[PDB]
Parts: C-alpha cells; structure tokens; sequence
C-alpha cells in the first residue's frame, strides 16, 4: 500500500483509471475536427482554432485526473487512444452536434464517478469532482448548444454563407 | 403632516406610488425578456445583454421616485410586482414590439402623471417628470422604433439570419 | 426535451422557479426598508444605504438562479413579487431582526432545495448552492445577528440616540 | 423699454426684486445663525461652518436672480435687508427648525412667482425658476428636516451632549 493512502477504493482508482482515457479520447475527437476544418474544400479557419483550443483542454482534465491518482496513491493505469468515430466531419453544424454528444458523454462518466465515490464515502474525490468537472461540464454544453441553435437557425449546413458567418462572428 | 411637505397634493401623492409600482413592473418585463434569449434553443446573447440593461434601467427610474416621495413627504406604498404577460417572447422582433408597447404604455402614465401634476400646480413635479423622465422615454420609444424597423426590412422573425445578424451588428 | 438538458429532474426544476421568487421577494423587502430609512421623520442614511446594497444582493442571487435554470436545460416560469409584510419598519433594531428573519428564511428554502438535489442525486445541482449561496446565507446571517446584538446592548429602539451612533459607526 | 425686452411682464419684473430682497435676508438670517454657534459659550464649530455656507450660497441665489433681471431687460430695485428675527438662537436644534422654516418661506414665495409666470405665460422664466431654485429647495428643506429629527431623536436641545456628537458626525 502507498504511504499516502487514505479512504481511497480500488474501485475508484479503477473508475479514474478509465476517466484519464475518456479526457484523452475527447482530445483527440477534437483534434480530428480541428484539422477537418483546415482542409482546403473547407476552409474555416476559427472552426478549427475553436475545436484546436477544446482538444488542449481535454488533454489539461486528463492530466489533471493523473495528478489526483497520485495524491491519493493510486496507480495511473493506460490503454490505447481510440481513434475518433469519424474521419470526415461534413460540416460545421455536424461537428458541432458530435461535440455536444462527445461533452454529454463524458458528463455521464462524470457523474457515474461521482455516484461511485458518494457510495464509498469519498468526500474528496466529491469535491474534486464538483470542483473541477462537473460545472465545467455544464458549460461546455451549454456553449455547444447556443452553437448548434445558431448554426440551425442561420440555414446550416446547407447554407456555406451561414457556417462562413457564423464562423467569422461567433468563433472569430 | 411630514415637516418636509409643502404644495405636495395627495393625488400627486398616490400617482407616484402607482408610477414606482409601473416601473418595477417593467423592469421585470425586461427581465423575462433578456433570460428567455439566454435559452439554449433561442441563443442571442446580445438580444439578453440589451433587455438586462434595460431592467436595471427600469429599476433605476424606480428608485428615484422612490427618492422624490421622500423629498417631497409623501410615504411610499408598494404593491405586488405582477408577472410579464408572456413566459416565451417567440422571437427577437416579437420582444422589441413587446418593448415598444411597454415604453408607450410607461409614457401614458407618465404623460398622465404631468397632466395631474399641472392639474394642481405643482411644478417642482412637473420639472421632475420632465426633466428626468420624459425625454428618456422618447428616446427609448424612438430607438426601439428603429430596431424593430430594421428586424422587420432584415426578414425577421422568419429569418433566423436575420435575428443573429442584427444581434451581432446593432447589439453587439 | 431540451438539448442541453441532462441529470436534471422535473422538481429541481420546479424548485429553482421557487427560489428565483424567493429571492426577487427578498429584494423587494430590503428595498423598502432601504427607503423607509430615507424618510425625513427617520433620516438614518447608512442603514438606508447599507439595506439597498442588500437589496441589489439579492437582485443578483435571483438572476443567477435564472442562469442556472437555462444551463441546465430547464425553464424559467416567473410568479408575481408579493409585496413586504410591513410598510413602516418602526425602527434601524426591529428591521435588521425582520432582515434576519429573512434571511433564516431564505436559508430555510436552500437547504431544502439542496436536499431535494441530494435526493436526485444531482452533484452539479448540489455543488451550484453550496458554492454561491450557502455560505453567504451564513455570513449574512451572522452579520444581522450582530448588528441586532449591538443595537440591542447601544438601547435601541428607544434611544434615538444609539440608532444614530450606530449608523455613523458601524453602517458608515 | 429696454431693446431686449421680450415677453417680460411688469409684474414679473416686481416680482424678481421682491426675489432678490428676499434671497438676501435668507443670506443674512444663516449669516447670524452661524456667528452664534462660533460664540465661546455655544462652541459648535461645524453648526457655525454648515449656517456659513448656507448664508453664502443665499448670496449666490439672490445674485443669479440680479444676473436674470439684467437678462430679461428689467430694472434691479433694491431695499433695506432687514435683520433676522432673533439675535439668540438657543441651541443647535433651534437653528435648525428656524432654517427649516426660512426654507419653506423661500419656497412659498418661488411658487407664487413660478404662478405669476405661467399666468403672464412666461415660459422662460418658469424654466429658470424651475431649474435654478425649485429642486435646490426641495433638497434644502429635506436635509433640514432630515437634522431635525436626528437632533430631536439624540436628545436635543437638552442634551448637550447630542449636539455636540451631532456636530461631529454629522455636521463634521
Ligand atoms: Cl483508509
Ligand atoms: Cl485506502
Ligand atoms: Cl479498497
Ligand atoms: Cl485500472
Ligand atoms: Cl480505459
Ligand atoms: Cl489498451
Ligand atoms: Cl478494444
Ligand atoms: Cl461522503
Ligand atoms: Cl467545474
Ligand atoms: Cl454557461
Ligand atoms: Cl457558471
Ligand atoms: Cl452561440
Ligand atoms: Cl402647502
Ligand atoms: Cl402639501
Ligand atoms: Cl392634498
Ligand atoms: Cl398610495
Ligand atoms: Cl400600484
Ligand atoms: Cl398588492
Ligand atoms: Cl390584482
Ligand atoms: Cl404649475
Ligand atoms: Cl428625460
Ligand atoms: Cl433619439
Ligand atoms: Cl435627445
Ligand atoms: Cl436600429
Ligand atoms: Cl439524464
Ligand atoms: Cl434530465
Ligand atoms: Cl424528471
Ligand atoms: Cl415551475
Ligand atoms: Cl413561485
Ligand atoms: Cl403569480
Ligand atoms: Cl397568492
Ligand atoms: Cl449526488
Ligand atoms: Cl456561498
Ligand atoms: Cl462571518
Ligand atoms: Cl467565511
Ligand atoms: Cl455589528
Ligand atoms: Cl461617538
Ligand atoms: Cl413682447
Ligand atoms: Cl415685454
Ligand atoms: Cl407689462
Ligand atoms: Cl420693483
Ligand atoms: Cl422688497
Ligand atoms: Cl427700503
Ligand atoms: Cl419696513
Ligand atoms: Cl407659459
Ligand atoms: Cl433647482
Ligand atoms: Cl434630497
Ligand atoms: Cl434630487
Ligand atoms: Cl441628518
Ligand atoms: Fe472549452
Ligand atoms: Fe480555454
Ligand atoms: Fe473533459
Ligand atoms: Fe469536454
Ligand atoms: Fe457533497
Ligand atoms: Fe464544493
Ligand atoms: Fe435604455
Ligand atoms: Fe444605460
Ligand atoms: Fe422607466
Ligand atoms: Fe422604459
Ligand atoms: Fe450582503
Ligand atoms: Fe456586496
Ligand atoms: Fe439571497
Ligand atoms: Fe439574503
Ligand atoms: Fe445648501
Ligand atoms: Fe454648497
Ligand atoms: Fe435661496
Ligand atoms: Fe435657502
Ligand atoms: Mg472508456
Ligand atoms: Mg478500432
Ligand atoms: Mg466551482
Ligand atoms: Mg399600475
Ligand atoms: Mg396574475
Ligand atoms: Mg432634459
Ligand atoms: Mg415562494
Ligand atoms: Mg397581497
Ligand atoms: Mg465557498
Ligand atoms: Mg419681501
Ligand atoms: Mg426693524
Ligand atoms: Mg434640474
């Protein structure tokens, strides 16, 4: 046993385990989007800084979930990045829709990690949680909402001038 | 009598209760508006920041009848503030003519508010009314005038284009 | 269903709307004891001053609730703002103890608000009142208890004279 | 006639002189009030530094009304500026009822002009009785008030004691 350890579960440490690579595999969903949006066929450049600047911080929650395994003496455990669901993204309203179910996914994980420390009586892995996650979580989803409604709103994705528009006054 | 009262009619007196109960009551109205464009299906962030201004305006104009009551040794009498008529305000144009109304309809009283203060020869509440209140409420009618124009020539409340472009330009 | 929406129950919701009211109501009630304070026949400038950044306070709790509400995919249904119990407050000691009990009130509501969150096993929702509004209920608390305490020991209410002292001293 | 007469009644030109003697003797009454707190054996500085002020602001009022006849084309008449109606004042609250009531005589005497000049339908020098004087009475006779009924509620005038502390923190 760590030297450290103290009301941490193995069941817990397992269920962080499995968080690390969930934050990992959203950055690298993102990644594959940003790049989607630097194509030259189709070329919208703040699509592609705004999905760039999302995959950083997915891989900042990943490091931080490493940093608390070991604060509690747990041990990091790794598997493979999954490769992304997609290769082509369609368009910027489609992307956008991937992102908001990618964010309500990793929200359930969340939540399910949450419930799983409540049963062991984990109060600072709660707090952790709630502190650093879980409102980050709700707004990340709102935002991606409030784009999904102005992309459907504007005519997308079969109107370029409104995925262009959108683009260069939401994104830019 | 109040030590402080002098040419104060007690109809002045109670019109001015009514008034302070007025402006409470549109700066709720304001308030419904903004938080509705805030909805994640609706999504027009500068639609929300202009009516949120416009509440704490409304607030404002309150608390200087408030303040006048007072000064001139009426006492205050609040009443309950009633709920906006509407819950969903449908859309960006829907809600400036829904503005448009109220501030015509605050005018009224306050034009009524004069007529009564002239009635009973009380000019430090004629000065009043127009020195801090009428010119305001002619400039805030002509300017919601002028965004419902534009909404409309734009193609709202269809265009949902329309709606996101005239947030970004005029109200951003 | 909203798009946004997820871990959100239905009373959460309804309970939200419930304390979105309590809130504007409780502006409402330090509004008027702020301008009650500001009559000539009671002329106590800090306690006026001191109750209507109380007020504005809770303008701000109320709009965040309203925030909240949209965040999480829920709606905002909005009830009429009753008007305060008493229009003339009798004192600077007899309204900071209905300020207190307000404000014992308010916490009443909360707690009940987070234990139905608990109940629902909403963390979000959970960590949402403990962050913002908990521990500001207990300072407030713990400041008009003080306040109360000192003008009880000053002679308060019936000397004008302590009432005065301490709204030089402590309220300025 | 004057080449700039226009509009001007003869019985508003009266009326302006009547003003300025008037405007003077309020100048003259304060100037009194404030050398009777500077006496060795009433020694309140700050009642004789806030009467001060208030005698030269007067001075002020009665030169802004000279300044006015001169615009309008009427002639300045001047008369003796009788000597306030006490030498002794009594104590701090005595002064303060006693500009209280010099206030509401000013006052009365400006809403009889301000009725001559709508009479006369004299727009402009209702604006300038509107403007210059009537809210800086309202606001005079409200803040007289407001001292009279601290100093009342303090103890005063047998508490020597409260008009000292009164002159401290507020007059101070
Ligand atoms: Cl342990
Ligand atoms: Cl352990
Ligand atoms: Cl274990
Ligand atoms: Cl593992
Ligand atoms: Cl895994
Ligand atoms: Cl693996
Ligand atoms: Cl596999
Ligand atoms: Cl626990
Ligand atoms: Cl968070
Ligand atoms: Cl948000
Ligand atoms: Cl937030
Ligand atoms: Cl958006
Ligand atoms: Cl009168
Ligand atoms: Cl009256
Ligand atoms: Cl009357
Ligand atoms: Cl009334
Ligand atoms: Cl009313
Ligand atoms: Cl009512
Ligand atoms: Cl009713
Ligand atoms: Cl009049
Ligand atoms: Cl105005
Ligand atoms: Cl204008
Ligand atoms: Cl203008
Ligand atoms: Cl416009
Ligand atoms: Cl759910
Ligand atoms: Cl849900
Ligand atoms: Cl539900
Ligand atoms: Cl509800
Ligand atoms: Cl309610
Ligand atoms: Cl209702
Ligand atoms: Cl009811
Ligand atoms: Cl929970
Ligand atoms: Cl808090
Ligand atoms: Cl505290
Ligand atoms: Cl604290
Ligand atoms: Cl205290
Ligand atoms: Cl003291
Ligand atoms: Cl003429
Ligand atoms: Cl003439
Ligand atoms: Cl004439
Ligand atoms: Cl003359
Ligand atoms: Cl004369
Ligand atoms: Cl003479
Ligand atoms: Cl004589
Ligand atoms: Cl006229
Ligand atoms: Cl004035
Ligand atoms: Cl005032
Ligand atoms: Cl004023
Ligand atoms: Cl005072
Ligand atoms: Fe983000
Ligand atoms: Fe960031
Ligand atoms: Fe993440
Ligand atoms: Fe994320
Ligand atoms: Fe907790
Ligand atoms: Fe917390
Ligand atoms: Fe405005
Ligand atoms: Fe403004
Ligand atoms: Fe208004
Ligand atoms: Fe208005
Ligand atoms: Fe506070
Ligand atoms: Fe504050
Ligand atoms: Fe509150
Ligand atoms: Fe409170
Ligand atoms: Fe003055
Ligand atoms: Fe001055
Ligand atoms: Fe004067
Ligand atoms: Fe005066
Ligand atoms: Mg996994
Ligand atoms: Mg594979
Ligand atoms: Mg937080
Ligand atoms: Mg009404
Ligand atoms: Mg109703
Ligand atoms: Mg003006
Ligand atoms: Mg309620
Ligand atoms: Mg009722
Ligand atoms: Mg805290
Ligand atoms: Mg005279
Ligand atoms: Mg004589
Ligand atoms: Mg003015």
């Amino acid at each position: 046993t760590s030297q450290v350890r103290q009301n941490y579960h193995q069941d817990s440490e397992a269920a962080i385990n499995r968080q690390i690579n969930l934050e990992l595999y959203a950055s690298y969903v993102y990644l594959s989007m940003s790049y989607y949006f630097d194509r030259d066929d189709v070329a919208l450049k703040n699509f592609a800084k705004y999905f760039l600047h999302q995959s950083h911080e997915e891989r900042e929650h990943a490091e931080k979930l490493m940093k608390l395994q070991n604060q509690r003496g747990g041990r990091i455990f790794l598997q493979d990045i999954k490769k992304p669901d997609c290769d082509d993204w369609e368009s910027g309203l489609n992307a956008m829709e991937c992102a908001l179910h990618l964010e309500k996914n990793v929200n359930q994980s969340l939540l399910e990690l949450h419930k799983l420390a409540t049963d062991k009586n984990d109060p600072h892995l709660c707090d952790f949680i709630e502190t650093h996650y879980l409102n980050e979580q709700v707004k990340a989803i709102k935002e991606l909402g409030d784009h999904v409604t102005n992309l459907r709103k504007m005519g997308a994705p079969e109107s370029g001038l409104a995925e262009y528009l959108f683009d260069k006054h939401t994104l830019g």
